[PDB]
C-alpha cells in the first residue's frame, strides 16, 4: 500500500464524518459521532460551528477529488448556507453550538449562551475557502457565493472589542453581557480570529487590535527550549502547547513562507511546535504503552478518564495519543506524520473506523472509543489536502478580504 493510496483511503472515509455523518436538517457537523449510539449529553443532532468550518473544507475538498457529483456538493452547500442565514447570531458572530433542527443556540456552559468569536472565525476560514471556489462557477455556483459574502459581510468583529478596545473578547453574550471576560492574548490557536477581524470589508478591527491585544506589543516573542528544541513564541499558560494550536488557523491560512514583525517563520514554528510533541512522545517519561517515533501526538481531546487538553509535558500527558495530532501536522512533518498514519492504519478497525480515525486510544489502560468528534476529524482532511495539492490555502489565500487583512497586519509571504 503506497502512501498516496494510504492517504487517499484515510481522506475518502474522515470525508465520510462530514458527508455521510451530518446533522440531516442543517447538513452541518455534529459536535461528535458515537458509534455505539450512546450519549452522555443527549446531542446527537448539536452541531458545532468551528467543526462545520472544518467539515465544509473538507466537503471541498470531496468534491473537488470527485467524492461527490458537482450536483451533490453544491445541494450540501445551499444546504449549510440557508441553515447558517436562519440559525442564532449575536452581532452576526456564531454561537459555539446550535441545535441543528431548530438552528437555536445550545449554551456551552450557562453564561456561555451567545456568541463565541473564536468559532465564528473557523467556521468564517471554511466559508471564505468555499466563496472562493463558487466565485468563478456557474450562476447557481455564483449565487451561492453571494449568499456566503452576505454572512461573512454581517460578522460584527469589531463588537467584540467591548467599546473600542485594543483586543478582542472571546464572548458575548445578550443575557449575561461580557460577564465570561476572557480578552485573547497569543499564542494560542486563535491567531485566524484577529486576520479575519482586520480583514473585514464592514466590521474590520484597527490594527492596534492585533498589536496591543494579540501580540500585546511583542510580549508574544518569548524563545524557550522545550525537548531541546527551540521555540519562538510565549505560548499561553504553557512551554508548549497541544498540537491543534499549530493546525486550526492553518486549514485556510497558509503557513508556507508566512512571517510578520512577531514570526520570522509561521511554518517553521509550527514545524518546531510538531517536533517537541512527538520529541516528549519519543522520550515517554511516564513509560506507556506504545509511545514512540511510529506513534506519538498529543492534544485535546476524548480522554481515558472524559475529556483532557493533552499537551506534550508530565502533567497532561494520560497515555493518551489522538490521530488528528500527527496527521493533522502532515504538512510540516511528512515523513513522521506518515509513519504514524501508516502505523495506525495497520493497528486495524480498533482504531480506524467507518468514519476514519477514531478520536483518541490509551494502548496503557486497552481503551479504543469507537467515537469520533468534528473538530479533530476535521483537520485530518484539510491538512492531507493541503500537504497533496494545496487546495484549501490556494482558495483562502485567494480572497482579497484576507489578502486586504493579512497587508493591513504587517503579514508577508516569500
Amino acid at each position: 500500500l503506497s502512501d498516496d493510496a494510504l492517504m487517499d483511503t484515510v481522506q475518502r472515509r474522515t470525508f465520510l464524518y462530514f458527508w455521510e455523518g451530518a446533522e440531516p436538517n442543517s447538513g452541518l457537523a455534529p459536535e461528535r459521532y458515537h458509534v455505539d449510539g450512546v450519549y452522555p449529553q443527549n446531542d446527537a443532532n448539536v452541531v458545532t460551528s468551528g467543526g462545520s468550518g472544518f467539515g465544509i473544507m473538507a466537503i471541498l475538498a470531496g468534491i473537488d477529488r470527485g467524492y461527490v457529483t458537482r450536483e451533490e456538493g453544491l445541494a450540501r452547500m445551499e444546504r449549510i448556507v440557508s441553515f447558517l442565514e436562519k440559525a442564532d447570531r449575536f452581532h452576526g458572530a456564531y454561537p459555539h453550538w446550535w441545535y441543528g433542527d431548530t438552528g437555536k443556540v445550545k449554551p456551552f456552559g450557562q453564561k456561555d449562551n451567545g456568541g463565541d468569536l473564536v468559532e465564528t472565525a473557523f467556521l468564517m476560514q471554511g466559508l471564505l475557502a468555499v466563496h472562493q471556489y463558487y466565485a468563478n462557477g456557474n450562476d447557481k455556483e455564483k449565487a451561492i457565493a453571494q449568499r456566503i459574502d452576505r454572512l461573512w459581510r454581517e460578522v460584527d468583529w469589531d463588537w467584540y472589542r467591548k467599546g473600542g478596545q485594543n483586543v478582542l473578547y472571546w464572548h458575548w453574550s445578550p443575557t449575561y453581557g461580557w460577564e465570561m471576560d476572557f480578552p485573547i492574548h497569543g499564542y494560542n490557536e486563535c491567531m485566524i480570529m484577529y486576520i479575519l477581524a482586520a480583514a473585514s470589508p464592514t466590521h474590520g478591527v484597527p490594527a492596534a487590535v492585533y498589536h496591543d491585544g494579540w501580540a500585546q506589543n511583542g510580549a508574544i516573542v518569548s524563545p524557550h527550549k522545550v525537548e531541546g528544541i527551540e521555540l519562538h513564541l510565549r505560548y499561553q499558560g504553557t512551554e508548549a502547547g497541544p498540537l491543534f494550536w499549530a493546525q486550526y488557523s492553518f486549514l485556510g491560512l497558509d503557513p508556507v513562507g508566512l512571517k510578520d514583525e512577531y514570526c520570522p517563520s509561521y511554518f517553521h514554528e509550527m514545524r518546531n511546535l510538531t517536533l517537541v510533541n512527538r520529541a516528549y512522545c519519543i522520550r515517554n517519561p511516564k513509560h506507556y504503552k506504545g509511545f514512540g517515533p511510529d506513534c506519538w501526538g498529543l492534544t485535546a481531546s476524548y480522554s481515558v478518564d472524559g475529556y483532557a487538553a493533552h499537551s506534550p509535558n508530565e502533567q497532561d500527558d494520560k497515555g493518551v495519543i489522538s490521530p488528528t495530532a500527527a496527521l493533522s501536522s502532515i504538512v510540516y512533518t511528512p515523513e513522521y506524520s506518515l509513519q504514524v498514519m501508516r502505523h495506525l492504519y495497520n493497528m486495524g478497525d480498533k482504531v480506524f473506523g467507518p468514519f476514519g480515525f477514531y478520536d483518541a486510544f490509551s494502548e496503557t489502560d486497552n481503551w479504543y472509543p469507537q467515537r469520533y468528534l468534528a473538530i479533530d476529524q476535521g483537520p485530518i482532511a484539510v491538512m492531507i489536502e493541503n500537504y497533496r495539492t494545496g487546495l484549501l490555502w490556494k482558495l483562502f489565500m485567494s480572497h482579497p478580504d484576507v489578502q486586504a487583512g493579512l497587508t493591513k497586519l504587517g503579514f508577508n509571504t516569500n
